[PDB]
């Protein structure tokens, strides 16, 4: 568990958002879906260091 954080690095529309979710499948789920209704859809990559999510369109 603990709280993620999603950075949304597109080449048209930018933005951030964090959740509490139980383990990283969900965390990426939930972030997943929460890209694709900004439109974003990149490269995902993460950072456990800092429960960190980064998608680059």
């Amino acid at each position: 568990m603990g709280t993620y954080k999603l950075i949304l690095n597109g080449k048209t529309l930018k933005g951030e958002t964090t959740t509490e979710a139980v383990d990283a499948a969900t965390a990426e789920k939930v972030f997943k879906q929460y890209a694709n209704d900004n439109g974003v859809d990149g490269e995902w990559t993460y950072d456990d260091a800092t429960k960190t999510f980064t998608v680059t369109e």
